[PDB]
């Protein structure tokens, strides 16, 4: 229930946490899953951007043996080196709490992992403006590799809700970032 | 690994069957999973049609709660005459056993997501010239509702292999049909 939750390959998804409720999201070429509100905040950004004939959801809620078809996938089509940059290891994907989406343009052959298309569109530069305001992120921002572990991925945003999404993208700051921030914080109060 | 495994609402799919081996299917978005042999197939048809471009796939395997969460967004949605038209049960879907694709063209607005727009294009009509080729069937025909149980979909394919995609289609029959065939004709040598 926790949507500050930090998955990574540090901090991997824990086996003895309950799996999410789910509810099939709108705006979407395919049939994606995500946990209720960041379905409907999802739905809520787009109006709001007026986006619904340009952007779309490609992915949203995986499993972690679709994460794993998922890596699989991209070993055989993109090699070692690619997939481990931009796919996360069964277990460790924040797409398996329900919390992540993956955007797409909505007129597209190729996803982002081909042929990277979303950047400085102009469906994204729109969408970067009024994402923070409904709680997502932009969760692997570009020259934060060292601190995510994940290459630069303008497609991918986390739903951490208000006013979380707001201070986060002020600061230009991580998910990790905000935890160690917060981890200080506390021990402020100590 | 049963390609012939006839679900409906008079045949449901049994609650320990153990669920079909999946992969990633490609033309997806890196989205849709599908039983391995279903995918390669999937693959060759869409290559030797050359519509990589012009189609795309939509869905592919449900699990039973994908199933549910489909039937209550399109109840919400679109309500009941609808959804029961073209939408299966929870538990009765053929996409439970990953041998079932809805299909899509890449080529027009819209979702229509539960009713993907797959009939005026060239595109289709190609499609529908090649796909039993590869082992697959249109699963819901026009006036085979009343065997059926399901409207007119024409986006909607089953995989049965060969030679069976060729037998069913040029008889014109729907899988019910083909399970009434085969079990008149082996009682013939009883
Ligand atoms: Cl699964
Ligand atoms: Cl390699
Ligand atoms: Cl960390
Ligand atoms: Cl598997
Ligand atoms: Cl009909
Ligand atoms: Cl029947
Ligand atoms: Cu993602
Ligand atoms: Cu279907
Ligand atoms: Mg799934």
């Amino acid at each position: 229930m926790n949507t500050l939750q930090l998955i990574n390959k540090n901090h991997p998804l824990k086996k003895n946490q309950e799996p999410p409720h789910l509810v099939l999201a709108p705006f979407s070429d395919h049939d994606v899953y995500l946990q209720p509100e960041v379905a409907k905040q999802w739905e809520r950004l787009v109006r709001a951007t007026g986006l619904e004939k340009d952007i779309r959801l490609v992915s949203g809620y995986r499993t972690e043996k679709e994460q794993r078809r998922l890596w699989e996938y991209s070993l055989k089509e993109n090699g070692l080196a690619y997939t481990k940059q931009f796919v996360a290891l069964p277990g460790c994907s924040e797409h398996q709490i329900g919390l992540a989406i993956d955007v797409g343009l909505k007129k597209q052959e190729d996803d982002d992992l081909i042929c990277p298309h979303f950047r400085d569109s102009a469906a994204a530069d729109l969408f970067m403006q009024q994402m923070m305001n409904y709680g997502f992120i932009l969760r692997y921002p570009e020259d934060k590799q060292e601190i995510t572990g994940i290459s630069y991925e303008p497609w991918h945003f986390r739903y951490v809700g208000l006013p979380h999404s707001q201070v986060i993208t002020a600061q230009k700051w991580t998910l990790e970032e905000y935890h160690d921030y917060l981890a200080q914080t506390v021990r402020q109060f100590a």
